[PDB]
C-alpha cells in the first residue's frame, strides 16, 4: 500500500537542482535511519555529513561519480566501526544503566566483545558491510519520504577517504550517499520478475 | 509516515498461530526487491522455507533455534557469488524489451569485466552490503503488511545449502523469520543521533 508508494518514488538520483538541503532534514533522516536493526543491536555506523569538503571528496570518486559528488549539495559518507569490541563497549557506556540491566551491560562490555574476537577477517568484513546495507536502505527511504533525492555510490577510492574527511582509521568508509533535490524525471530501473528470484522449500 | 512504519518494526521472537498467506510473502518480496543494488546487479535469491523449517532450525545457534522452529515462515536470503553470471542473467531475462543496445552490452560485457577485477574480499563485501539493502526493505515491507520479522545472523552458513537444497553458487546471508507477533515489544536502544554524526 503506502510503503510500495515510498519505494516507487526512490530513484538513483544523478543530477541535482540548486535547492538547498536543510541540515534539520538531514539530521532527521539519519535519526529515522538508525532505527534500523543491526546484528546484536551493535549499530556499528558513523554518518559523516559533508557540506564543506565536497570538492575534495569528489576527487576520490570514479567516472561520473566525480560530477555527482561535486554537484550534490550534501554527501553523507557512511563509515562502519572496524573495532567491534569498542563498538559493543560504546553502546554500554553511552546507554548505561538507564537503558540496560546489569546483565545487558556485561553482555556489551564483556560477552559480546569476546564473541567478536573470534570472528575471521571475512566474518568481520561481511558483518560491517551487511549492517551498512541495512542502514543505508533506511536512510535513502527516510530522505525519499521527505521529498529528497539521493544516490548510493560505491565507486570511489576508499583508501583516501579517512584522510580527506579527517576521520579516525578505526572507521572504514562503506558508501557515499549523495543528497539533493532531483533535476530530472526518472523512470524505474529494471528488476527481475519476482518468481525468478524466489525458491520454495 | 515512514517514521511511524519504522516505530512498528521490532525484532520479533515469539509468534502467534495465525497463518502467513503465501501471497503476502510474495508481495513483500516483490516490494523488497525494488531496493537499489550496486550496478542494479540485484544479486539476491529469496528461499521461502515452509516445509524444511525443523531441519533449518538445527543450524541456528542458541536462542535462534527456537525462533526458526517456531516461525511459521523463514526466508533464507542468499546472494549470487557468480556476479558475471548474475550480470548476464539480468541481460538475458530483461532483454531488448527492457534494455537498449548499450545497456545490454554493459550487462553482458562491461560489468563481468569489472567484476573480474574485484579481490575476494571486495566480492564478499559487495554481496553482504547488497543483502543488507534488500533485507532492510523486506523487513519494512512485511511490517507495512502487519507482519512481524526478525533477522538472524547466528547460524551455521556451511550447511544451509545442503539442508535447503540450494546450489553452492548462492551463499546464505541471513535467515529472516516471518510471522505475526504474540507480545508487546518495546523499541531496543539506539545511540543518540548526535553521537553517530560528524560534520565535514
Ligand atoms: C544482521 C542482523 C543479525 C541478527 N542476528 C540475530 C541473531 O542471530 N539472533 C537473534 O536473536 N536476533 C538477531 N537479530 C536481531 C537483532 O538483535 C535486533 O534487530 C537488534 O537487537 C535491534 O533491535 P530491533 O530490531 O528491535 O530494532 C539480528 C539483526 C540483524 C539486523
Ligand atoms: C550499493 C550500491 C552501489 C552503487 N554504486 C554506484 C556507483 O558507483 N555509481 C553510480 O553512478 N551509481 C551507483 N549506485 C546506483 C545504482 O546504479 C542504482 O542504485 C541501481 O541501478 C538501481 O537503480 P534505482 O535505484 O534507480 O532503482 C549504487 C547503488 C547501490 C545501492
Amino acid at each position: 500500500m503506502k510503503f510500495l508508494e515510498l519505494n516507487k518514488k526512490r530513484h538513483a538520483t544523478k543530477h541535482f537542482t540548486d535547492k538547498l538541503v536543510d541540515p534539520k532534514d538531514v539530521r532527521t533522516a539519519i535519526e529515522i535511519a538508525t532505527l534500523a536493526p543491526s546484528a546484536h543491536n551493535s549499530q556499528p555506523w558513523k554518518f559523516v555529513v559533508v557540506r564543506e569538503k565536497n570538492a575534495e571528496l569528489a576527487k576520490l570518486a570514479y567516472g561520473s561519480n566525480f560530477e555527482q559528488v561535486s554537484s550534490a549539495p550534501v554527501t553523507i559518507a557512511l563509515f562502519t566501526d572496524t573495532d567491534l569490541a569498542k563498538r559493543a563497549r560504546k553502546i554500554a557506556r553511552v546507554g548505561g544503566a538507564n537503558n540496560f540491566s546489569e546483565e545487558q551491560l556485561q553482555y556489551f562490555m564483556k560477552n559480546l566483545p569476546a564473541e567478536f574476537a573470534r570472528y575471521s577477517e571475512q566474518q568481520v568484513s561481511d558483518y560491517l558491510a551487511l549492517n551498512a546495507g541495512l542502514v543505508a536502505m533506511n536512510l535513502v527511504l527516510a530522505l525519499t519520504d521527505q521529498g529528497i533525492g539521493s544516490n548510493i555510490i560505491l565507486g570511489f577510492d576508499k583508501s583516501k577517504v579517512n584522510e580527506v574527511l579527517e576521520i579516525e582509521d578505526r572507521f572504514r568508509p562503506e558508501l557515499l550517499i549523495t543528497v539533493g533535490y532531483t533535476d530530472e524525471k526518472l523512470e524505474p530501473s529494471y528488476r527481475l520478475p519476482v518468481d525468478e528470484i524466489i525458491e520454495k522449500r
